[PDB]
């Protein structure tokens, strides 16, 4: 019996530029602070034991914003890292279409077919984002706890639950940065309640 908040981190720099950042990291924007101080206000009233993040500064920076001054550990883990993209964290879409273009196709149309020389596969990603997720839920029988994690991790994640294969992983909805995903765990099942919820951000942007 226990109750996961999943969220994203907030909007960065390399967002809006849309570069992949991957292990790399840049910090959270304007919009970025202000939509995970939304996030805050939102669960103020949730009793919140924990907060788990990626050891990622914009991971760490969104989930500092959300805790505001409340009396509630932080714990960071690198399995809740985004995958990690090799040659091309750091670069631009068009930078790495003009690198390797059928490895970026496969990224975004067949996840599946994803198989970088350097980096992690979406696989690797889902396996050690559910290993994490289940030493948590191991820690806190009984209780209700925050994720703030990435894109990516979020997605496998949700494949899990839900039980899709990684090929079909970009499906609907897009995980918005501070948008609110509550998974119900009980009886060793997750059930997921709310998917990528934004009632609580103003401008919504796809990036």
């Amino acid at each position: 019996a226990t109750t996961l908040y999943l969220t994203r981190h907030g909007e960065t720099k390399w967002n809006v530029e849309r570069r992949m950042q991957g292990w790399q990291d840049s910090p959270l924007t304007e919009k970025g602070r202000q939509d995970a101080m939304r996030l805050g206000k939102r669960l103020e009233a949730v009793e919140l034991a924990a907060i788990y993040t990626s050891t990622s500064g914009r991971a760490l920076e969104t989930a500092e914003i959300v805790r505001g001054g409340r009396l509630i550990p932080i714990y960071q883990d690198e399995r809740l890292r985004e995958i990690h993209l090799g040659d091309w964290e750091g670069k631009t879409h068009d930078e790495i279409r003009q690198m390797d273009p059928i490895a970026f196709d496969h990224f975004w149309q067949a996840p599946h077919l994803y198989a970088p020389q350097r980096g992690e596969r979406f696989c690797d990603v889902q396996q050690r984002a559910l290993e994490a997720v289940q030493s948590i839920v191991d820690r806190h029988e009984g209780e209700t706890v925050l994720i703030v994690t990435h894109g990516v991790v979020l997605k496998t994640l949700m494949a899990a639950f839900k039980d899709t294969p990684l090929d079909h992983l970009w499906s609907p909805p897009y995980m918005y940065g501070t948008s609110v995903t509550i998974i119900e765990v009980d009886g060793g099942t997750f059930h997921v309640a709310v998917e990528g919820d934004v009632s609580h951000i103003e401008e919504v942007k796809e990036v």
